[PDB]
């Protein structure tokens, strides 16, 4: 019954969308070799037809992380670009540079085995916690231990939203992300989070 | 060929899935008269699934909206509520009142035939334009017009978020709503957008 009632639903699936969207993922797959979550198939295809219909409603499709997207997931969002191409030819509609900021979270949140509210706030606080640092050390951040640092916030704030767990001038800097956590998440960093922290920024300091 | 790829995606998704889904939907439509996207049926069967196998792998689940959906989505939450209920019951598991705060999200969704990132958007505006009046009037929000006020805000923020159009004490207050919104979403409001706020800010102290 359960069954059947579902199987229905697929008929309300264009079945290019599903199409354009298997190409997706077989070519983000390809380019980043990571384990994708199989959730991603049907994501990605009720995000794409809903994105479409949108966009043929001429309603506006605007992604306020677009800009922390493009720097904090370059290889998603290079393929969220490709994918824009990829829908151009198949279907022959323009999106906006926002879709592929969208697409590229899809495949992240994918990459995470995580759903989209959450990866929103990881993508959040790992902004954050780059400004507080760059605005801190009075920095400007390039890419070379870039991306490992980028990458180590990822997992440090995933670990922050499921309950996972594990010098002056960098602590004090991770004190400020700290009253920043407790009053937008309220989760409040244990010693080992902010041991973590310190190394890191010291590091990549 | 497209078609089938994706029937072999039904084969992981548990039957109960579906079916406390449907209750909930169901139960949600009786409650809300209002007509939900059918989107909500694949949509919150997959999120159920993934939250109660988060839950079973001893993982958190962390709403950061969820004062703020209490607030500003009563009748939703009821019925999130109600779900946690139902989820209980069905499959024994107890998931956190955050999940009651998600699954109305997904209601609301529904409603507004909208994604996640999306209301999460507008369930922010919302909320922080009642923070910029209630802190300018210096006034208590208690529920009579309350509702109507935030039902206005609700349409305002997607009207906003998808392009859609249409005394000096609430104009001032509708100006700081401007600076944030122009700050944080990069739209600037327009005349009548400023007209609509003012008035019904007005209105609603």
């Amino acid at each position: 019954g359960a069954m059947e009632k579902f199987k229905t639903l697929l008929y309300d699936i264009p079945i290019e969308c599903m199409e354009v969207s298997e190409e997706i993922i077989s070519y983000a797959k390809l380019q980043l070799g990571k384990k994708l979550n199989d959730s991603i198939y049907v994501s990605l295809t009720d995000h794409i037809n809903f994105a479409i219909q949108r966009n043929q409603k001429g309603l506006d499709i605007k992604n306020a992380l677009l800009w922390e997207t493009k720097r904090l997931y370059k290889d998603e969002f290079a393929i969220g670009k490709e994918a824009l191409v990829m829908v151009k030819n198949k279907t022959g509609v323009s999106l906006p540079e926002d879709e592929a900021g969208f697409i590229a979270l899809h495949i992240v949140n994918a990459e995470l085995n995580e759903e989209m509210p959450n990866i929103i706030n990881i993508t959040k606080v790992m902004q954050e916690i780059l400004s507080i640092v760059k605005y801190h050390f009075k920095i400007e951040f390039n890419s070379l231990h870039y991306y490992r640092f980028v990458t180590h916030l990822k997992f440090f704030a995933q670990r922050l939203f499921n309950g996972t767990h594990m010098y002056h001038r960098a602590y004090e800097c991770t004190k400020k992300i700290q009253t920043y956590i407790e009053r937008e998440y309220e989760h409040k960093l244990t010693s080992d989070e902010l041991l973590y922290l310190t190394i890191h920024i010291e590091r990549v300091v």
